[PDB]
RNA sequence: AAAAAAAAAAAAAAAAAAAAAAAAAAAAAAAAAAAAAAAAAUUUUUUUUUUUUUUUUUUUUUUUUUUUUUUUUUUUUUUUU
């Protein structure tokens, strides 16, 4: 679709809306605030579509309001921020995180500390850099089971890098 | 009482020529020093500009194989309008 950006209480009245698809959807969503998902706070939502959607920035707190958000998707854009953390803020209860296909996602030790309860993380496709600081980023994580950082180009992985990780399989 | 010649002692003052010394200053010659400086012969650091080797990401191009559709020119054959 080519709606051009969401407004203020555009979702808003769906008190029950679970699955929610906008891939290929937003063409005017280059910046992400924390006024865009304002209308989801009463959904209880479990999997977001956001794939092709050309978002390239995201605010602290965009996802506060997506307390039971379990399932999103933000593969295949053109992401160009520095990771903080805060990005996740408001994920009481997430599942798994779709952020492959970028061109830069860069990490920090405190990128991931906010939601320690994740399953499934891959980075494909992203050209991460600087992941050489201690201590890991994925350190706080724990029931990480399938992990992937292919197609990235890694400089470099140190001792401390994938630690307490026992949970991981893939 | 006083004045003078030969012979002998002389005490003081003003000058000088020498010897033995001693402080003071000024000249040099050697042993050191503290330095603000100067190079030269051995180690190496940081930064900038660039060379070579090696491992990989993105994009583009060539070829081969497999496969899905828009068009098809053929129809060996089958009932026919
Ligand atoms: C959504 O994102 C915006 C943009 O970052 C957030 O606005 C920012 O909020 C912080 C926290 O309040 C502000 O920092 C501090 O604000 C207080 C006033 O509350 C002030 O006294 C401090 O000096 C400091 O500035 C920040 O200025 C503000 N920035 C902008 C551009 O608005 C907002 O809080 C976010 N909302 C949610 C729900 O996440
Ligand atoms: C958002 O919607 C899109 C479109 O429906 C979903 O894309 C689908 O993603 C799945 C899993 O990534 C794809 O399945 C896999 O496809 C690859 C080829 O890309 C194949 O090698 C694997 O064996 C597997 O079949 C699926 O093809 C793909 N479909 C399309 C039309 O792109 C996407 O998963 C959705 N995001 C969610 C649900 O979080
Ligand atoms: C979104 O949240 C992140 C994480 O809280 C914010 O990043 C944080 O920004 C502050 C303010 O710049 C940083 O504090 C200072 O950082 C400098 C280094 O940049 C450091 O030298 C100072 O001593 C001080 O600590 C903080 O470190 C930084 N945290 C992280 C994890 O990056 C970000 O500003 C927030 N953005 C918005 C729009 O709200
Ligand atoms: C990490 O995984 C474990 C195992 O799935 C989680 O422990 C479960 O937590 C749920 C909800 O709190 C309980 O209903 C289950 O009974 C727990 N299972 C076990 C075997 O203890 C644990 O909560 C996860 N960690 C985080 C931070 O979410």
């Amino acid at each position: 679709n080519n709606i051009p950006s969401t407004k203020s209480n555009t979702f808003t009245g769906l008190v029950s809306l679970k699955y929610l698809s906008l891939s290929k959807t937003f063409t005017s969503l280059q910046t992400l605030t924390n006024e865009t998902f304002v209308s989801l706070a009463h959904s209880p939502l479990l999997t977001l579509n956001l794939t092709k959607n050309h978002i390239s920035k995201i605010a602290n707190g965009t996802f506060s309001w997506l307390g039971q958000l379990r399932i999103l998707d933000l593969g295949l854009n053109e992401i160009e921020q520095k990771l903080s953390g805060q990005e996740w803020r408001g994920l009481r209860n997430i599942f798994e995180i779709y952020l492959s296909y970028n061109k830069y996602l860069q990490l920090s030790t405190s990128s991931f500390a906010l939601v320690p309860s994740l399953q499934r993380l891959m980075l494909r496709r992203v050209a991460l850099k600087n992941v050489d600081i201690s201590p890991s980023p994925f350190r706080p994580l724990r029931n990480l089971t399938i992990l992937d950082l292919s197609n990235n180009n890694i400089a470099n992985i140190n001792e401390d890098l994938l630690e307490g990780l026992e949970n991981l399989e893939i």
